């Protein structure tokens, strides 16, 4: 059995682990192995499901409740709120409070399994829910804006014409056609 410190006290991990899931409002990576919950660190690499990622694991708790052998192609993964491209600064005059939205805004794109919104260029990204109010209480879907200079450049570059330019009342779950830099992961993964 496991308690959080003998979580905490394990190495880390340098190897892939597959389950992965992405905590809603960090857009951090986490999986669960040996008992306790660990965090993608370093270069991160997943697969284009997104279900798996090569990291160095860093064990931070106890866990929340056929693969090869060989290495995969994955994808260099980007958090989009990475803070190198701060918003409210003169470098990104994006307003820095977060966009509250009553109903999931239309034209939304996905990459990395993140759900984008670009407005004339400025991007916002999903960052789950918050509610305001309690009678009525109403739920609001947050938008946060983009502070990752990687995913700028990918925009800037027009590796987006394909997924960030839709119009309309649309109900497309639209996916990016690129996912990130190509990359490998080797395999098979260590939690499985």
């Amino acid at each position: 059995a496991e308690t959080v410190e003998s979580c905490l006290a394990k190495s880390h991990t340098e190897n892939s682990f597959t389950n992965v899931w992405k905590d809603d409002k960090t857009l951090d990576r986490y999986a669960n192995y040996e008992g306790c919950l660990w965090n993608a660190t370093g270069v991160v690499v997943c697969t284009g499901d997104e279900t798996q990622c090569y990291g160095t694991w860093v064990p931070i708790g106890l866990a929340i409740p056929e693969y090869g052998d060989t290495p995969i192609p994955g994808y260099t993964y980007i958090n989009p709120l990475d803070g190198t491209y701060p918003p409210g600064t003169e470098q990104n005059p994006a307003n820095p409070n977060p966009s509250l939205e009553e109903s999931q805004p239309l034209n939304t794109f996905m990459f990395q399994n993140n759900r984008f919104r670009n407005r004339q260029g400025a991007l916002t990204v999903y960052t789950g829910t918050v509610t305001q109010g309690t009678d009525p209480v109403k739920t609001y879907y947050q938008y946060t804006p983009v502070s990752s200079k990687a995913m700028y450049d990918a925009y800037w570059n027009g590796k987006f014409r394909d997924c960030a330019f839709h119009s309309g009342f649309n109900e497309d779950i639209f996916v990016c056609e690129y996912q990130g830099q190509s990359s490998d992961l080797p395999q098979p993964p260590v939690n499985a």
